């Protein structure tokens, strides 16, 4: 019952500051641009201990499915390859990646009838609010 509050389907409906936060991961021109203009559906769902997250979007479809605290090899969908550990904060889902010798840490908090996506690359963050489909 862990992630209880997560599971379901979520759009997005509002986006801050997520070309900065692509230029800060090094996310070229293009791929910022078509990124940018997507409206992705966030797919939650848990079986057991593992949690599985679907994006999809006209721009890419991207699925991880992890165990909280196991690292685990993800492909990001401007195809980073990285290192990730999903784990539970005082009731945040945390995520670090990790690629060569940098890092950047999203957060997933449900906040009202929201879940909100805070996706910090050194000094920048980006806020993005998805609502129930
Ligand atoms: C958490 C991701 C944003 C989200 O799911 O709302 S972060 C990310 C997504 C797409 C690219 Cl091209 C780069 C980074």
């Amino acid at each position: 019952h862990m992630c209880d509050a997560f599971v379901g389907t979520w759009k997005l409906v509002s986006s801050e500051n997520f070309d900065d936060y692509m230029k800060e991961v090094g996310v070229g021109f293009a791929t910022r641009k078509v990124a940018g203009m997507a409206k992705p559906n966030m797919i939650i769902s848990v079986n057991g201990d593992v949690i599985t997250i679907k994006s999809e979007s006209t721009f890419k479809n991207t699925e991880i499915s992890f165990i909280l605290g196991q690292e685990f090899d993800e492909v990001t969908a401007d195809d980073r390859k990285v290192k990730s550990t999903i784990t539970l904060d005082g009731g945040v889902l945390v995520h670090v990646q990790k690629w060569d010798g940098k890092s950047t840490t999203i957060k997933r908090k449900r906040e009202d009838d929201k879940l909100v996506v805070e996706c910090v690359m050194k000094g920048v963050t980006s806020t993005r609010v998805y609502e129930r489909a």
